[PDB]
């Protein structure tokens, strides 16, 4: 039900 | 660098 | 520079 | 009844 994620700090 | 998610057992 | 997010645990 | 998934570590 949970969906999503992260990135973009160093990249 | 992650994407996705989980759940759905009881709901 | 970060992109992405979370939702879906109970909702 | 489960939905969702994982990926993004290496790719």
């Amino acid at each position: 039900x949970i969906s999503x994620x992260i990135s973009x700090a160093r990249i």
